[PDB]
């Protein structure tokens, strides 16, 4: 029935992160995902994923043993892609930002956080207005998330491209960006208040007559000063670049 050792098996199935990262470099591009089947491949293998797929398994036990400095471990960054995952303790925030021309592909890995997302109310007119004034977004998601949650999709002007986050656990947050942040390319994470302009209206109507209330009146601004956020070692299975 067996060989006692001699004939093994051999060329086995890629351990979680290998796989993620080898349908990364298949399915994403400098454009972006190379299509919506093939994001769709990645989204497939990152559902699967585990703390102990990236090394994160002792601190997942943290979530049952229950500003907060935030710990940012990057696995891969290329012209194509930027792999990364944000540890953060109960009561961390990681302010509201955007991924200007980015899609980005999220998984809860543990824990249990609070998100809150927006979207322009009229993505045509980045290019034409000055980010410094208040501008009108629509809200697309205000809700708490618990692992296992399904993995979270946004693109360049839908799916919440602006975007905050907040601890309610540990918890950890593996993020695939494609393409990446690049200062020099024109994507940069920029930081969003809340505009204290005073008489800017709730409603308004715009391009053909849809009607977009409650909205929310954004400012680009410095981040805030209580985020914290460290850069460190990713300790968990090696990727085979
Ligand atoms: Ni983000």
């Amino acid at each position: 029935h067996h060989s006692s050792g001699l004939v093994p098996r051999g060329s086995h199935m890629p351990y979680f992160i290998q796989r993620l990262f080898n349908t990364c470099k298949s399915s994403l591009s400098p454009n972006g995902p190379v299509s919506e089947e093939a994001l769709d491949k990645v989204r497939n293998v990152l559902e699967k994923i585990k703390p102990s797929d990236v090394g994160l398994e002792q601190e997942a036990q943290l979530v049952r043993n229950w500003l907060p400095a935030i710990k940012y471990l990057q696995l891969h960054e290329c012209d194509s892609f930027s792999i990364g995952i944000f540890c953060m303790p109960p009561g961390s925030i990681i302010p509201l930002h955007n991924h200007p021309g980015m899609t980005v592909l999220s998984k809860l890995v543990y824990g249990s956080m609070h998100v809150k997302s927006y979207d322009w109310a009229e993505p045509d007119q980045s290019e034409l207005d000055d980010p410094l004034q208040a501008r009108p977004a629509k809200l697309v998601k205000d809700i708490d998330m618990t692992s296992p949650s399904p993995a979270t999709t946004l693109y360049p002007t839908t799916g919440g491209n602006i975007h905050c986050f907040k601890a309610i656990t540990h918890c950890a947050i593996f993020d695939i960006l494609s393409p990446p942040y690049s200062s020099t390319h024109g994507r940069h994470c920029n930081y969003f208040r809340k505009s204290p302009m005073l008489d800017l209206p709730g409603e308004i109507e715009v391009m053909n007559g849809e009607v977009i209330s409650n909205v929310t009146w954004l400012e680009e601004y410095q981040p805030p000063d209580n985020f914290v956020i460290w850069r460190v070692p990713y300790r968990g299975p090696v990727i085979r670049k």
